[PDB]
């Protein structure tokens, strides 16, 4: 199954997983976030959002000063290529985009918002 | 056993305690910290650290800005009336200190200074 993958995120903070290729030629890509662990999403939440390399800091930064009641998002980050919902132990979240929105060349960074100083709940997104 | 207390730290983010009274008749105080659950230090770290309330969050600020290597301290934060070590899963660590060093009619604070989740593992500290 090209043009989506599977990704986790445990109790340790970890992506079971941490550099996604997307294939040059689909017309969308799907991300599958779940969490396997105990914990729940006010302690060990996870989202899994994709932004240029560049804009990571500045995204995390609002993110984590939006609270949890905005999934640690700022409301209409222009920066946020794409994002799943914060999930909590046991939960499930998708999300699709357009290929379209990728540019070639380009570093991308896909990452979890929710607060715990240096991180990072990170990993590398980037076309082939 | 007065004149100290046992007090847990979890994987949930959560002091077994959060209002602590020390006799006025002591002349030291002991605090034992011990953390049941499985997450390492390095991502469910705990230690208990005593302010006054107006200084906690000064202590919590410059003490994410020190790192794990510091035990998430600032070097000599002399706001800091006592501190354990920075513990794991099955870890313990205890701390003694004077009575003298704490004042009739002031709020107390103790807390965890590693970078958190939703918000901050408080509780509060009296004498009487
Ligand atoms: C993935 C992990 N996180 C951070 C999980 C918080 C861990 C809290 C540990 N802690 C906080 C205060 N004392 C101990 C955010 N997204
Ligand atoms: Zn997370
Ligand atoms: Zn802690």
């Amino acid at each position: 199954a090209e043009c989506s993958v599977d990704i986790q995120g445990n109790d340790q903070m970890q992506f079971n997983t941490n550099a996604i290729t997307v294939d040059k030629s689909c017309k969308q890509f799907t991300v599958n976030l779940s969490h396997p662990g105990n914990l729940p999403k006010n302690v060990m939440g996870h989202n899994w959002v994709l932004s240029t390399a560049a804009d990571m800091q500045g995204v995390v930064t609002d993110g984590m000063a939006s609270g949890l009641d905005k999934d640690y998002l700022k409301p209409d980050d222009s920066r946020v290529i794409a994002h799943t919902k914060l999930i909590g132990s046991g939960e499930k979240d998708s999300v699709t985009f357009d290929v379209s929105k990728l540019k070639e060349g380009e570093q991308y960074m896909f990452f979890c918002t929710f607060p715990g100083g240096s991180a990072l709940m990170k990993g590398t997104l980037t076309l082939k």
